[PDB]
């Protein structure tokens, strides 16, 4: 009777509070919190694949009802499969803008790291008259650029994929944005660099 309605209306609302679940989520602003939610977000997605075998049972238990009573029951089924419908369609969208977020964001830490790293090295070592050996700094400043050359198609090749993603207008465009700007930001001091370099082979 109404312990019918009462468990139609149970899997509704299921359905319904996890459309706020996954509408209202977060993408991450850097590696480790993209990781966390793209991590939480396939917990969340497999469920909502497997809440389907109570949809399919809801479905079959149809032909237990009463002739008088089978019209509203198909009627709720029929508003159960168009919110689930939603629900999952929702989920696999997000579930995908994670994935290549992630893959997007990860590649790009990989690249600021290399930069900083190259970087710390690179003002350490001694350009300056105290290093009398002017042969060796521009051996040395050789073989930068040359290293630097081979670099740079990679950053260029991490900004169009951005721009990719931002052209399929990505849901976190924001996060996208700040590591565009981020690897110009760490590209424009490595020249910086290079510029400081060249100051002391002159």
């Amino acid at each position: 009777e109404d312990s019918t309605l009462r468990y139609l209306q149970d899997l509704l609302a299921w359905v319904e509070e996890n459309q706020h679940r996954v509408d209202g989520a977060e993408w991450g602003v850097d590696l480790p919190s993209v990781e966390a939610q793209l991590g939480s977000h396939r917990g969340l997605h497999q469920s909502i694949e497997e809440f389907r075998a109570k949809i399919e049972r809801a479905r079959s238990d149809e032909g237990q009802l009463s002739p008088a009573t089978r019209g509203a029951y198909r009627d709720c089924l029929g508003r159960l499969d168009l919110q689930y419908a939603k629900l999952l369609n929702s989920s696999k969208a997000r579930l995908r803008s994670l994935e290549s977020l992630h893959s997007f964001v990860a590649a790009a830490t990989k690249e600021l790291m290399w930069l900083n790293e190259k970087e710390e090295e690179e003002v350490g070592f001694d350009w300056s008259d105290r290093n009398t050996n002017m042969t060796a700094k521009k051996e040395s400043y050789s073989a930068l650029m040359r290293e630097l050359e081979l670099k740079e198609k990679k950053i260029k090749e991490l900004q169009n994929a951005g721009d990719r993603l931002l052209r399929e207008d990505h849901p976190a465009r924001p996060t996208v944005e700040s590591f565009q700007a981020a690897l110009q930001t760490q590209w424009s001091w490595m020249l910086q660099l290079c510029c400081c370099i060249e100051a002391h082979l002159k």
